[PDB]
């Protein structure tokens, strides 16, 4: 029965899941006068070019962005990363308003949400494999900031009304993530965790410097879906993110000087 109210929040998640209090728990805190600069970080390579989108569904925690995952068809390599790493799904997070949403923060400043674009290790055969490895996964996170609308997302904005409550999914083809991604893939990167339950351990974080921006319309939008199911009593799906935990023996490196 976990979520992001009072009676279920972050606070609680430790109870059932207990890996909450570990070593690698994400999101944190970038501090940018801390993180080290490594130039032996390679450029990341994102190949989304033959990306198939097949839907999108409201799982009651936020919306996510399906893909066919059977192929090598949309990959991230280079950067921290050793192998292919398949795209599967994209979601969101964010907040009821402007100043937060974001789960990991630069310089302790939140942003108004957060795109988190969540690939594979091929070497694992699949996803329930690959989330049981220390590199599993690897998920590239990008700031939303609100200001000029983002053509490229309007495709997603549009479809939101018909996966207004949890178990509601559309047919969402055709989609390119490309119109999704900052003009710069500078970025720190850092080991740590999924930021829902079961909080998995398998993640390497690569967050991008360089944020994008959306329109207030757009991102109001987002506000209007649903945690609950249809037929129950409306609670607006805001502010689904969790709070930076502690960083502990851990450092952050930068692929920019
Ligand atoms: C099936 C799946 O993708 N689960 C995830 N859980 N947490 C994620 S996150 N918030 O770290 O990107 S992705
Ligand atoms: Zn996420």
């Amino acid at each position: 029965h976990w979520g992001y109210g009072k009676h279920n929040g972050p606070e609680h998640w430790h109870k059932d899941f207990p890996i909450a209090k570990g070593e690698r728990q994400s999101p944190v805190d970038i501090d940018t006068h801390t993180a080290k600069y490594d130039p032996s970080l390679k450029p990341l390579s994102v190949s989304y070019d033959q990306a198939t989108s097949l839907r999108i569904l409201n799982n009651g925690h936020a919306f996510n962005v399906e893909f066919d995952d059977s192929q090598d068809k949309a990959v991230l390599k280079g950067g921290p990363l050793d192998g292919t790493y398949r795209l599967i799904q994209f979601h969101f997070h964010w907040g009821s308003l402007d100043g937060q949403g974001s789960e990991h923060t630069v310089d302790k400043k939140k942003y108004a949400a957060e795109l988190h674009l969540v690939h594979w290790n091929t070497k694992y055969g699949d996803f329930g494999k690959a989330v049981q490895q220390p590199d599993g996964l690897a998920v590239l996170g990008i700031f939303l900031k609100v200001g000029s609308a983002k053509p490229g997302l309007q495709k997603v904005v549009d479809v939101l009304d018909s996966i207004k409550t949890k178990g509601k999914s559309a047919d969402f083809t055709n989609f390119d993530p490309r119109g999704l991604l900052p003009e710069s893939l500078d970025y720190w990167t850092y080991p740590g965790s999924l930021t829902t339950p079961p909080l998995l351990e398998c993640v390497t974080w690569i967050v991008l410097k360089e944020p994008i921006s959306v329109s207030s319309e757009q991102v109001l939008k987002f506000r209007k879906l649903n945690f609950n199911g249809e037929g129950e009593p409306e609670e607006l799906m805001v502010d689904n993110w969790r709070p930076a935990q502690p960083l502990k023996n851990r450092q952050i490196k930068a692929s920019f000087k």
